[PDB]
């Protein structure tokens, strides 16, 4: 310490290579080598099953975000919410929203690209080194197009294919021809014991949370694995310890987009990919009002913002009703972690999802060219610190917190988007994707 | 080596009295909770583990055991298979629409449960410490096989048992006392090393044909690694099917919304699967035909016979829509082994349903002392072979048939509320009514 983020590093012979879309990616890998497949694959696995004491184990950087709310990379824990929890570094309902989660994608990418180097060197014979360091130099962190309908082989909203699958096929370095089946790091992650139970300070408590008015303790504390829908009131702990993958509930609320905001007064109830074309393409609209929901506390006009959905969708993913509903509403009754901001990023579509949404920020970026913290009520917000995020500064040839204007242009971060690429093409994208 | 596989139940201890299977998710709170030694949950997850992992060519391995209901079609004890049904099709020994319906799954049942309790023996043998061996033997000659009661609420819902639905499971080191071990449990799912359409021949499972909105699909049961409950979606890559999950939300919903499959029309209310369980167990006046099975039928109203509420339950807890359906019916979506007969015996969820369908019937024969195989219809079929079920008789080996099995007790295992029968109306009205 301190890490120093810089996303990969620039190498002339790989341009600003491109996150893909991870169902076309997945495709792509699967049809036509696995080669990435593989890196990404074995190197997740390496970072999940590094100690608490390592501060770039997946435990730890998932730690950054929320619970159990403690130091990382020398930057003490402490903080309170504005109910005065206890809470972690990530930025929630301020305008610095978008940033402070490009910094944190970035540095996830950057620690997989890492370990995917050190895969290389020990298990790639010379022969291969060259092919395989190629492609963890072109790799970078697959988005999930939770807006996109999924390919067949569509006409509907799904998580990615591969957070589906419980084990994955990955390539034998050095023996080609040769495959074999791993459990999936991207389809859950767990502990060896009940997070509960950690060595102190990392122990994960339970996390109280509203519902329909009343208070509940959702029981993350008697997990061992990350779930989506999986717990539900007065049900057995044992069944909390593990409660699956329940992704065809994700699924269902994908599609039947229950919002949680009131929308009364609206000239419809969007699908997420309507609510995504207007978030993209309604005009005349300043970086206070795109980036946050803090913009306009009483909207918590036909279109919503970026935070807003990122918020519904984390909802739909992971379960956002512990205690059983009404019966009408019996479809989607569960709980977990992906609802819930203390503990949302251990679920590894936690990254996935928030490389969509920096995906958006810099589409809506580009085709709003000059709209960046300079509105009369996020305007204080731009200098902020975006703890606890270091870099070394090259003017100064100082330590340093990021700040927002440091990632303006996320291309500096040595990653692009291929509907980015091309500003004359991005409006048509925009419209064949999501119109 | 020419001997065929006796199938006798449990042996008689006389210190052990017709034990009895209990509900599994009673069993499964006593069995981890303080006041219990864990034992027998214990021997339930080693030996059922080590019976799944037994090879293709060990017919008393789980894939050759469940292969008997269905697909893959082959022989077992001596018995051959590759029998077709009238359309012309692959059929397996499992009797369905007729009369013999519950003795066969009777003798079928205690089959399961018998090669599990003599896999617990051989762990006993080669695991627990000399002294703890009585013991540990005790608690197996105390174990039967457990039944999911699909009509009970759980401690107002139906569920999935507990046990089905946890990934993994904790039990004793034997000698260690506190410690425990986590495992794969062995009754949340089943699967083989390899997709299962790739096994060595005879043995691959094919894909499956069915019947939706008036479209034939394949059910890509060649496809799957793993027993799913309602992971199979059309046009979802191949590789979620390889392990579409234990989706056991979906299942409880099916088992709370209770879309019946049967035109309940001019009925004069649609029952809950709980409500319908208890019209069978309390309509007076039924006969041997009527409840056994779907063969004695124009249809009654307001009544279920057993095997069409059993069906009923398969296809709630598998998944039995794989085509993507109307809006209204996208919350039960997703298709699933315990739907389709040629592959639902691979669920170790099958053998808890079973167990419960021959508790019905016991309970039903209890209330219904004079109805078996003699009415008109069902008279006939009374002396059918249960192939491929072998018992000892005159000093030769023979086929069982539904006369041996009639008093369940005579294979050593009995149910609580059988036992009690004094108070089964009691019972059946505390459980079950409204
Ligand atoms: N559940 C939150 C949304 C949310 C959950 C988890 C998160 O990590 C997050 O950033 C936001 C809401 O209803 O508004
Ligand atoms: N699909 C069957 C139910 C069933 C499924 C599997 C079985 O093994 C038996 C019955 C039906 O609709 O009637
Ligand atoms: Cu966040
Ligand atoms: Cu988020
Ligand atoms: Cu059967
Ligand atoms: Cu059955």
């Amino acid at each position: 310490s301190p890490y120093l983020i810089t996303g990969i590093p620039k190498d002339p012979k790989h341009p600003l290579p491109i996150r893909k879309d991870i169902d076309d990616w997945y495709l792509e890998q699967t049809s036509s080598n696995r080669i990435q497949l593989t890196l990404f694959v074995e190197a997740l696995t390496v970072i999940q099953n590094r100690p608490l004491n390592d501060q770039l184990s997946y435990f730890r950087l998932a730690g950054i975000h929320g619970a159990p709310w403690t130091e990382w990379d020398g930057v003490p824990g402490g903080q309170k919410d504005s109910k005065g929890n206890p809470t972690g570094f990530a930025v929630h309902n301020n305008y610095t929203f978008p940033t402070w989660h490009r910094v944190y994608v970035t540095l996830y990418e950057q620690v997989i690209y890492e370990a995917m180097l050190d895969f290389i060197k020990q298990n790639v014979p010379q022969n291969g080194k060259a092919d395989w360091e190629n492609e963890a130099k072109q790799w970078r962190l697959p988005y999930w197009d939770f807006a996109r309908f999924a390919r067949h082989g569509g006409d509907e909203l799904r998580l990615p294919i591969l957070v589906t699958m419980p084990m994955v096929k990955v390539l034998v370095p050095g023996q080609p021809g040769k495959q074999l089946s791993k459990p999936n790091p991207l389809y859950r992650f767990q502990m060896q014991t009940l997070m509960g139970t950690l060595e102190r300070p990392y122990a994960i408590t339970s996390q109280k949370t509203e519902e329909h008015g009343w208070s509940f303790d959702l029981p993350f504390d008697k997990c061992q694995s990350t779930t989506k829908y999986g717990l539900l009131e007065n049900y057995n702990a044992d069944v909390w310890a593990d409660g699956g993958q329940n992704w065809l509930r994700a699924n269902l609320a994908l599609n039947e987009h229950p919002w949680y905001q009131n929308l009364d007064g609206w000239d419809s109830v969007p699908t997420l990919q309507d609510m995504t074309f207007r978030l993209l393409t309604t005009g005349g609209l300043n970086w206070g009002e795109f980036s946050s929901t803090r913009y306009d506390d009483k909207k918590e006009k036909n279109w919503m913002n970026l935070e807003a959905i990122h918020n519904n969708v984390h909802n739909w993913v992971g379960g956002f009703m512990f205690s059983r509903p009404g019966r009408h509403d019996l479809k989607l009754w569960g709980a977990g972690h992906m609802s819930s901001v203390p503990v949302a990023a251990y679920d590894p579509i936690f990254w996935l999802h928030h490389c969509n949404i920096d995906r958006l920020t810099a589409i809506w970026q580009t085709v709003n060219s000059g709209s960046w913290f300079n509105d009369d009520k996020s305007k204080v917000s731009k200098d902020d610190d975006l703890r606890p995020f270091h870099r070394f500064c090259e003017k100064t040839r100082k330590v340093v917190f990021f700040r927002s204007d440091d990632v303006k242009d996320w291309r500096s971060l040595n990653y692009d988007y291929a509907i980015t690429k091309d500003a004359s093409r991005i409006r048509k994208e925009i419209s064949d994707l999501y119109g």
